[PDB]
């Protein structure tokens, strides 16, 4: 976190709460780099931050869903070409989420 917690903010923290009992365990600043990663979308087309492969499974749902509700604008191929991109740094750097 580091970061004031505002109305927005909490409420993501309590459907993160919701998740966990649906069967889902990452960590908190996941949650806010995926934040981040949304507004790279379009905003910024740089990306910025390390993301979790565990999370990246979400981010594919997540996008999927835009997809098919607005079509390739919200999210077209790109994301997924940008991703693949993400995925070799991430890769190449070793690191130790919850689990491995």
């Amino acid at each position: 976190m580091g970061q004031e917690l505002s109305q927005h903010e909490r409420y993501v923290e309590q459907l993160k709460q919701a998740l966990k009992t649906r069967g889902v365990k990452v960590k908190y600043a996941d949650l806010l780099k995926f934040f981040d990663f949304v507004k790279d979308t379009c905003p910024w087309f740089p990306q910025e931050g390390t993301i979790d492969i565990k999370f990246w499974r979400r981010v594919g749902d997540c996008f999927q869903d835009y997809y098919n509700t607005f079509g390739p604008e919200k999210v077209p191929v790109t994301a997924f070409s940008y991703w693949n991109l993400i995925k070799e740094l991430i890769d190449k750097k070793e690191v130790n989420p919850q689990v491995m």
